[PDB]
């Protein structure tokens, strides 16, 4: 298919086929997840269903839930493609499309979160929270269903990422290992950060409170950010100050 | 039931019933875990048994272990109620009782740890350690069975919490995301912190060594605390100093 | 057996036997994993196979994979014994050999990583990466298969350890809780630290970029190390400076 998503999906299939041919231990799994399907949405739903199933939640039920969401919500499909593109372009480990789809926990947790956010918006909050708990369980990514996130989002070593209930993340944001977008321990209300488009947040950075991180800004590794960071400026240190 | 625990349990049931009625995907799980029971202890034991089971440990075996502990140890029941109350009162996300019981990993890990501590005290240390490993596995909470913890304990994004073997935590303590109560790497002996009643420890704080954190004190996010913090004082920074 | 590995294995069996006799809930698991075998390699492969299996990867398949690797690669066996010795000697919690073998997530993740590294070297990279993902899943240890690590390695609260693709770790290194040996977010190339023999890296330390941490050096807890640390010097702070 000559369209963008079509081309990306075509690349995923070609890559999976080479991997299946070279590694017989993974061949059937690559066939059932990717090669037996004709869309990115169905393969992602299939994979997420298996990854997140539990004694509470059948893989076939989760498969249905994810597939229904992607089929009904064009913006979810656009976001998945944008996030695949972001990994292919910005991942320092230079991940391939199929490997991102199958193995990248940040990417997978993010797509699953978008469905949890939709459920949350559709007044299915118990289920949204159940899905959220599994995402945390399995992908070591804790994003509250009520968090708002854009697309073109890059994770890096997603383990231990925390994004609170009232946080907002723009487009084309990079969130590295052990980033916390959380609060001070204050109860209730808007208490989590607002991250502008194109922001890079370094490993181990904690950004606490309802503060603004300006578009294109960078936060240095290990920073504790408690104040607003202007657009296209760099904030670093504990406590963080502008450079 | 007009007593405190009875009232809390009554609230849990009412909430679970509304959730079951509104979300058919979760209705049977809410019935088996909560609505089919007549006590908090049995429902918590049932839930913990399922959460922590493995190919080594049957859910029915763990269910028995937890239920036996709660039925035989009044202080465990008091602590569970106190921790539910602490979440209901101090959780910034304003969690309901049933949602705390079912979904809050800090709360669940803590109750399970109290049983591991009891086993440890009852000279069943291999089993205590086996239970401890599962708690870490499943709830991302690493509390050594020999650690002593009070009640009214609040977690927040429990993932990656570490509490060492010789640590002591008082009552009504709040431990936020990625807190480490550990050691310097020195081998053996008393080497982990003593946390006073009512202490608040901010996200990412590391408190190392056998030092005293005074009652009512606060530790700022991202702090590295290597010295004693007096009661009702605030310590912040890397290295931490009193404000 | 009077040889070093033979003696260590003998100790593991004796310890497991005492644990099986004292704890009937664990007796069968200790029998199947340890007491029914006549080598450390077979018991470790058996255990790793069970720990890491998934719907994608049968425990019997993983058991074969690990056993084949250990039987064919003398250096893997030497490394496993060296790491057991390192825990027995340097673990602040004073772990026994059998408890290290069975319960220590750092130790287990490390041995499994050595097999992933071998697969990576043997041009089975899809499988190496699949194994790597499970190791991260189960042991909360994220070591890229292409990372090079020596032996006599000590972990401490391995949860959240991250070691990047181009990192190099020498012999007799101690890596404490929440250590990150990663990059700045820069894409491609050599971008991860080189850790000398005998280095101690404190809890929560982040070491970023292709920099040198000298032999015998120490990195203080919570440090952000962005520059070279000379041999047998101590680096501490955010940003880190030499003391």
């Amino acid at each position: 298919a000559p369209d963008e998503e079509g081309w990306v999906w075509g690349q995923i299939k070609a890559e999976a086929r080479r991997d299946a041919e070279s590694e017989p231990a993974l061949a059937s799994y690559l066939y059932s997840t990717i090669l037996s399907h004709s869309s990115l949405e169905r393969s992602l739903s299939f994979h997420l269903g298996n990854k997140l199933c539990s004694s509470t939640l059948l893989s076939t039920l989760l498969y249905d839930l994810f597939l229904n969401a992607f089929s009904s919500d064009p913006s979810l499909r656009s976001a998945a493609v944008a996030d695949l593109r972001a990994a292919r372009e910005r991942d320092p480990a230079c991940v391939s499309y199929s490997h991102c789809l199958l193995n990248y926990k940040g990417f997978l947790a993010c797509q699953a979160h978008r469905v949890a956010h939709l459920l949350w918006r559709q007044s299915r909050r118990p289920l949204a929270l159940a899905l959220h708990s599994r995402i945390a369980n399995v992908f070591a990514v804790d994003i509250h269903p009520a968090a708002r996130i854009g697309k073109g989002i890059l994770f890096d070593h997603a383990t231990g990422v925390v994004v609170g209930e009232t946080a907002v993340i723009g487009n084309n944001v990079s969130i590295l290992h052990h980033v916390t977008l959380g609060g001070t321990g204050k109860v209730g209300g808007d208490r989590h950060p607002k991250i502008g488009d194109g922001v890079l947040i370094g490993a181990g950075a904690t950004i606490l409170g309802n503060i603004k991180i300006g578009e294109g800004a960078k936060v240095g590794a290990g920073s504790v950010v408690l104040i607003d960071v202007p657009p296209r400026t760099t904030a670093v240190g504990n406590p963080a100050r502008l450079v």
